[PDB]
Formats: C-alpha cells, structure tokens, sequence
C-alpha cells in the first residue's frame, strides 16, 4: 500500500507523499462522492487531519474513481473541486487499486498502516473520535 500510495496524487494534483511522513503510521479513510455518510463527514475528517490529537500519525483519505460506483477519473476531480476542504488530503486511486488490495467494500472504511508499511487494521464503516484515538493507540484495540 505505501508504494502504490507514493505513486498516486491528490485530487488537486499533488504527490500523495506530501502528506506522508516516513516514521509515522498512516490512517486512511476510504470514501466516495455518492455516500451521504461520507459527504456529511468531510468537514469532520478535515478537522481530524489538522488536530493535534492525531499528530502521531499521517491522516489521508482515498477516493477511487471508476471503482465502487464512483465517478470516473477526471469527472471525480471536477466534482470535488466544487467543495472546500483545503486541509483534507484526498488521494485519487483510479480503479481503486488500494481498495481492492485491502478488500474495501463499504464506505466509509478505515485502514491503519504501520510506520513500516504493513496493514495493521481495517475498520468497516464510520468511526468517531474516540474510536480513531483507540485505533492510533493500539491497531488491535477495541475501538
Ligand atoms: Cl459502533
Ligand atoms: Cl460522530
């Protein structure tokens, strides 16, 4: 995942690596434009990404154009450009390479990648602040 991720860019054409520090675990939120749950959480997730509470980990989100009912590549970025979450990292994975690799099937879903690149936990559905903090405290913890 860490490699495929480093080869991707954000919805606004910046290297995903810009949001990934080498010695930190990575918390990834998978979502899609058609999901009301996901749309209603964009502001919250942006807040989390900038919150000191999660400073010990990288926090990004992944949208997958042309995968799981998401808008095709190009169309997605144009749609998302209409929203405003400047501090929310939105990596676009055309075809959902990472999602398939992790067998993501519902949105939202969260994955915690160890600092070394190994997938440590995959959580289906939305998580709240308490569950997110638990996930960072211990990948195997009961959120
Ligand atoms: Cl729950
Ligand atoms: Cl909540």
């Amino acid at each position: 995942v860490p490699h495929t991720l480093s080869t991707l860019k954000t919805a606004d054409n910046r290297p995903a690596s810009v949001y990934l520090k080498k010695d930190k675990p990575t918390l990834i939120k998978f979502w899609a434009s058609w999901c009301p749950l996901c749309l209603s959480e964009l502001g919250q997730t942006e807040k989390w990404a900038q919150d000191a509470k999660f400073s010990s980990a990288n926090l990004i989100t992944v949208a997958s154009p042309g995968f799981l009912h998401e808008k095709k590549d190009g169309d997605f970025q144009k749609w998302y450009a209409g929203l405003n979450y400047p501090k929310l990292p939105v990596v676009t994975d055309n075809g959902g390479t990472i999602a398939q690799s992790l067998n993501i099937s519902v949105y939202p879903s969260w994955a915690l990648i160890g600092k070394d690149g190994d997938v440590q936990r995959i959580v289906k559905g939305s998580i709240n602040e308490a569950q997110a903090l638990a996930l960072i405290r211990d990948p195997n913890a009961d959120l």
